[PDB]
C-alpha cells in the first residue's frame, strides 16, 4: 500500500491504518 | 512511502517504519 | 479530560490525543 | 469516559483503557 | 530483562516497561 | 520471558513480543 506518516487528518482516499512517529510523537499511518 | 504490515521482518531494502496490525494483533510496519 | 474510543475521526471540538482499542483492534482516542 | 494521562498507576476507581503520551513517551490512558 | 505480559498492574518489583498484547489484546509489560 | 528493547532486528532466538521505547522512539521488544 501507499502509506504516509500524518501529523494532520487523513486524505479522503486513505485510511488511517497503524501509528508511526513524528519526532518521537505518536502520529497517525494513513494510507490507501 | 510505499509500506506493507508484516508478519516476518522487513525486507532487506525495508525498514521498520511504525505499527499496524493483522487480525487484531501488533505487526511490523515495514516501508521501502 | 472527556475522551471517547472511535470507529471514525475525532468531532470538531475533539483532538486525536493517543491510542485506545475496540475488539481489541487500534482505535482513535478523542478527548474534547 | 473521563480519562487522564498518567505518570502513576491508574486511581482505584480508574481502569488502564489506552495508550497516551507525556513529552514523547508512552504512558497510562486511565478512564472511568 | 525478565519481563511479562499482565492483566493486571505490574508487581511491587516490577515496573511498566512497554506494550504488549494477550490475545490481540493491550496489555502491560511488566519487567524486573 | 527473557526481553529487551531493541534499535536492531531481534535475535534468531527471540521473536518480536511488542512495543517498548528508546528515548521516546518506538523500539522492538524482543522476547524468548
Ligand atoms: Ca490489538
Ligand atoms: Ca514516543
Ligand atoms: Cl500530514
Ligand atoms: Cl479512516
Ligand atoms: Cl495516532
Ligand atoms: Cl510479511
Ligand atoms: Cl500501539
Ligand atoms: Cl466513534
Ligand atoms: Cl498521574
Ligand atoms: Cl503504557
Ligand atoms: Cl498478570
Ligand atoms: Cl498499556
Ligand atoms: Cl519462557
Ligand atoms: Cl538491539
Amino acid at each position: 500500500a501507499t502509506c504516509y506518516c500524518r501529523t494532520g487528518r487523513c486524505a479522503t482516499r486513505e485510511s488511517l491504518s497503524g501509528v508511526c512517529e513524528i519526532s518521537g510523537r505518536l502520529a497517525r499511518l494513513c494510507c490507501r
